[PDB]
């Protein structure tokens, strides 16, 4: 059964063709020379024959690393065709040297040129000898045959993102690596079918940058690399391009910590007790330091807050003072009486006000100096915007209540939507947001930092899962409300809903149903809310079954699926925990390196020495030879780093590899050709 | 007579047949051979459950062959020839039918499919999410106008605009959201009738709901016809749709019965159980839940919620097995608790009996009530004083409280955590093939919108067509292509080139890239 | 690097033998 | 587009230098001895030449485990 016959394998070789191809396989120089010289008097051989699996004589010699046979075959004018491409793809430097100077079916997509394929292989010798000839690589655009176009763009981006080609070309390999990683990251969004591939390419670029910066042997040279165009400009550029590995390089972090302390030799050899005491000490006198920087910003103490760690401590202390003021705002000992519309704000709120104004001013300055796109990329910035909007609402509502409600009356008799009541509500919400803004100050801590960053990195999966849960919630709310809205009850009870001792109507309105099904997932909804004031046991049973199915779906199915997805997320997230945390800590640290934004918010709003000169003039709009010297000195540094990188990760890393079956075949072929020579010459 | 030799020989001649080299040297169409052979090996992994693993592995290998034979395409015209081989996209539909997930999820297939998914929207990759959102809401908002144009003038510059798969997907989604919003309005006291009315004489909202219900039933009937009844139930969403439409049919029938048997009106509190109107409201509410859950299937279209929704659907089978075990545990403890407590069933005093009451009285006095008590015990909604009786029998109460406590230990701190553990193991593997499975599901969803049939949304689905009687009367009245050969040869040349490339690039070079042994 | 060493030993052996006969 | 040119790869080898480094690669003791003895009468070879990726003749012999060539090179 099933007789087996050859299909789509047309060509078969004659005995002479097999003998000659076998001679080329074995390395037999004498037999190949003989068969080739017998291929010109009376041909009868088809010098360019093709074995099974293709594998032409020239290509065979290329696969065997036999240069003598390659020179002979080229001397007898064989059809090279794609010989150069197979030589390059196999990283065969000698054959590439021979085929570069020598005067339908293919294994390569017709858009593949020699330089593109060489850069794909990342072999520095072949790329070097191709570039000297004068090759060029096409330039794709910013960011009829869709398959060919997408494949060609991928091929010329994989060539461009090659450490060897970036090292042989591209005046600044660092800028090229940054820009190319950014471009590939964007393309992994535009070309979502090849996303993975582009992402991998992007990742590769990032490591190149890191591994090009690991070749620094001196802190002066590393400082030159990082301060290239106020200061630390190239590091800020790396931050902007999201080069996490480049930033988290150990030498970068060491230099950054040295600039983070600036007056505190130690803090590594110091015991945690002295650290804690001195941080509390400086935090306690933050107002004095800020005052000195206000009045005499050049003294032995006015410059002390200019140090990034000191001013980070001062900002943290001012924020903790603010939060403690919010805590005092809810104490009956320093508040006014509740039976007062238009409260005429107390002392604590007055003291709170400068912090609020300073926070708003800081957020405005960030929104200006940095734009509005980069500003919202940080979620803490969105939280700050909501916080300050809520405080503005508090101030406005208090003002409105003061100029419209001059009378006092007991609070129980007040009417809903009273400006004072809404003011207290929005102020409380703003208090929650202000106190949550305190978790961002843990990227500075080496223990709570990686954890806080990783928890922030799990939120997106939580949001997707919560969107699915909201759909499930809406489905069951629709059903339960449809079942129960005919038995809405008012007579008797004086408090209606689920927020009452005897939980009455729970599915009688869509809003109330939504709350009931929300609080059901914490067990705060009793089982007797599924009853009605009638003997309708069927409707009650159906409602209890909707409610029970919702609890099964949400509490023992979806919740556990959330646990499973979180576990999968945290497996990967914890791998890049230190890298991401160090990126975040670098951002936090670098935010305290500038001269702007030095005073904490309470002192932020203080009329400066001029205070009108940069205020009036700001609205009134309606011979550096050091640059070239810096550029050349950076060029020498970069030359040395690229030399070191090529030596230590292209020449030695390639050597440290694992030899495949092709290496055994090459060894066997060398032994066989040696054998044939010796036997034939004696 | 010799089971060992027979099974081993069959395995040996299936492992030979499922060989990329042998499929490339023989088998006029390697694609059809790979599809059929993967299907056969998948079935044998069920029949021969002792060698299951092995057969499954073989099946998997076949699938990759198909994928890796399609990765050898260098042109979109040649790939189109491969996929349109026998209306259109026939070979891709065949791959869908044989469950060739890797072949379907090949990047070039997906690129071609997306190009056919948009058809009027150059961009949508370079466009910002804001413009996308605005234009989808815009087209969804005027879905009725587009459907009307396709009704009256299905050849104009606007009648053909709904013919585009993405546009008609947006139109169907908009009609479904309109339906769900109508169900939401159905439970508002501002557009409903009074509760003290038997035989409600359906209101305006229910009247507007009716065309959607009829269109949904008609769509489900057409799917059950054009596709058979075996492939139809393989999709679980189809079973959910069948239940939904059965429930809506029950709602209509019960409302009709109540209208022709209960012409009087009386307060609802005095109604009797099993009243047709009450049952109508109950089944309508259940159907509302199912209709609103039918909205999660429209997330396979989304690249963010799609892989997640598919993976969550892929964990359900383990949940079902675990819940079967839990139901046995539940039945065991229900039997025990009912046996202990059924002598103290109490009626005097209380007016509401069971656990659904403020003071939770008899909770283990009947088997049904015991089942409910033990079900709600796992959410903490059953109080601890239901284990007491009206007697001083502290021994029976203690034994009952110990049964109840052992059931809570087994279910809430043992079985539930075992479920978490099994789910974690499942999701480890499931998330590996997340993109492949999601892209298969999205291809199915997309391809369902490529045909001319089923273009109008359900409210407009039930509209007498221009003829409307010609294909209705005639349907029941039963009781020289030389392009074919040319297409076949052109496909043969394409296939020759792909097999040549595959042999060159994965048999000759992949073998070379290996690791030399001793 | 071990394959490269082996190939180099074979080549040097080859050159010696060919050069001494 | 994107014309590609060599940067920061200054030094390139003459034909004699490539021949001598290739001889050191292949292990050719006779060729290396000849080129080194021809590197003292009329040098014209730059005995300490450097290949791409560095990889000097002595370093090449070190990477090839060739002790004979190493002794010869040190002898010169
Ligand atoms: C270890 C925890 C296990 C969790 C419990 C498993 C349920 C086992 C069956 C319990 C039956 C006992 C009660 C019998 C009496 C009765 O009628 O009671 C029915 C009970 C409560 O009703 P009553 O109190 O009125 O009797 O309700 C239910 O039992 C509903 C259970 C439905 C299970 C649904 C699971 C499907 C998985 C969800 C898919 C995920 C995505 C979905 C989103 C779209
Ligand atoms: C961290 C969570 C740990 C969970 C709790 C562990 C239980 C520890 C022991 C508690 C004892 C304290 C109470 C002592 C007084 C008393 O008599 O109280 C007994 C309590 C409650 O009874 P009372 O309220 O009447 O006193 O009941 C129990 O303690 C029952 C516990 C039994 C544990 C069973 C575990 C076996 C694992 C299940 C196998 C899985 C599959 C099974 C399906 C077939
Ligand atoms: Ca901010
Ligand atoms: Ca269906």
């Amino acid at each position: 059964r099933i007789p087996l016959r050859i299909v789509r394998a047309e060509s078969e070789l004659s005995t002479q063709e097999k003998s000659y191809l076998s001679a080329v396989e074995k390395g037999d120089y004498a037999s190949v020379k003989l068969a080739l010289e017998e291929a010109e008097i009376y041909f009868k051989i088809n010098i360019n024959c093709i074995d099974p699996l293709g594998r032409t004589a020239l290509l065979i010699a290329i696969e065997n690393e036999n240069l003598e046979i390659i020179e002979l075959l080229l001397s007898f004018n064989v059809y090279v065709g794609d010989a150069l491409l197979h030589a390059i793809r196999k990283e065969v430097v000698g054959a590439v040297e021979l085929l570069l100077n020598h005067k339908q079916f293919s294994d390569f997509t017709p858009d593949i040129t020699p330089i593109i394929l060489a850069a794909h292989t990342n072999n520095y010798e072949i790329i070097k000898m191709l570039v000297q000839k004068g090759v060029s690589v096409p330039q794709p655009h910013e960011v009829v045959d869709s398959l060919r176009h997408s494949r060609s763009r991928l091929n010329i981006y994989k060539a461009l993102a090659s450490p060897s080609l970036i090292a042989l070309s591209s005046e600044d390999p660092f800028l090229t690596a940054f820009q190319l990683s950014w471009e590939l990251q964007e393309l992994s969004k535009v070309e979502n079918e090849f996303k993975a591939e582009y992402e991998e390419l992007s990742h590769q670029c990032k490591h190149f940058a890191k591994d090009l910066l690991d070749q620094t042997r001196s802190s002066r040279e590393l400082e030159l690399i990082l301060n290239f165009r106020n200061e630390l400009a190239r590091l800020k550029l790396a931050i902007k391009y999201r080069q996490k590995e480049f930033v988290a390089q150990p030498n970068c972090q060491q230099l950054l910590a040295s600039r983070w302390y600036d007056e505190f030799p130690g803090w590594r050899r110091r015991h945690w007790a002295g650290k804690l005491i001195t941080c509390v000490f400086i935090g306690l006198m933050f107002p004095l330091l800020s005052l000195c920087y206000l009045v005499a910003p050049k003294s032995r103490y006015g410059l002390f807050i200019r140090k990034p760690f000191i001013k980070f401590i001062c900002h943290t202390a001012s924020y903790l003072t603010f939060l403690f003021l919010l805590l005092l705002a809810s104490q009956h000992i320093v508040s006014n009486n509740p039976d007062r519309q238009g409260p005429k704000p107390t002392t604590v709120e007055w003291m709170i006000l400068p912090w609020v104004l300073g926070f708003i001013w800081t957020e405005i300055k960030q929104m200006w100096d940095g734009g509005f796109q980069d500003y919202i990329h940080d979620w803490w910035n969105l939280m700050d915007f909501v916080m300050n909007s809520l405080y503005l609402a508090t101030i406005s509502l208090k003002i409105v209540a003061y100029v419209k409600y001059s009378g006092c009356k007991p609070r129980d008799t007040w009417e809903m939507w009273h400006p004072t009541l809404v003011a207290e509500a929005v102020f409380a919400i703003a208090n929650i947001f202000s106190s949550l803004r305190l978790i961002s100050l843990f990227t500075a801590n080496s223990h709570l930092g990686p954890l806080q960053i990783s928890l922030g990195r799990m939120l997106l999966d939580i949001l997707k899962f919560l969107f699915i849960y909201c759909l499930v919630l809406l489905a069951f709310a629709n059903g339960l409300n449809q079942l129960y809205f005919y038995y809405e009850n008012s007579e008797g009870m004086t408090c209606k809903g689920i927020r009452c001792e005897r939980q009455n109507n729970a599915f009688s309105t869509l809003f109330e149903t939504l709350q009931s099904l929300f609080w059901s997932i914490f067990g705060l909804i009793s089982l007797y809310v599924t009853n009605v004031k009638a003997d309708h046991k069927f409707t009650e049973f159906v409602g209890a079954t909707m409610f029970g199915t919702y609890n099964v779906i949400s509490l023992v199915v979806l919740l556990n699926m959330l646990i499973a997805m979180m576990n999968n997320s945290y497996q990967h997230i914890a791998d890049h925990a230190d890298i991401e945390w160090k990126f975040a800590r670098t951002k936090l640290w670098m935010s305290y390196f500038e001269e702007g934004g030095t005073l904490p918010p309470p002192f932020n709003i203080i009329p400066s020495p001029k205070s009108i000169c940069y205020l009036i003039t700001w609205i009134k709009v309606h011979r550096a030879a050091e640059n070239v010297r810096l550029n050349h000195q950076y060029q020498e540094v970069l030359r040395n780093l690229v030399k070191r990188y090529v030596a230590a990760m292209i020449r030695d890393a390639k050597t440290e590899e694992g030899l495949t079956e092709e290496n055994f075949k090459e060894l066997k072929q060398d032994i066989s050709s040696f054998r044939y020579e010796v036997i034939g010459m004696m």
